[PDB]
C-alpha cells in the first residue's frame, strides 16, 4: 500500500520509527494512520 508502516498516536516515538522506515531523519511523516515517505 502507500505506507511505510503505521503510525499511531499512542506510540510517542511514531515520528522517529516513521523516518527510520523512510531512511533516515526528516524522510518520513505520519500523516493520520500512515508513515509516508516524503
Amino acid at each position: 500500500g502507500s505506507m511505510c508502516m503505521p503510525c499511531f498516536t499512542t506510540d510517542h516515538q511514531m515520528a522517529r520509527r516513521c523516518d527510520d522506515c523512510c531512511g533516515g531523519r526528516g524522510r518520513g511523516r505520519c500523516y493520520g494512520p500512515q508513515c509516508l515517505c516524503r
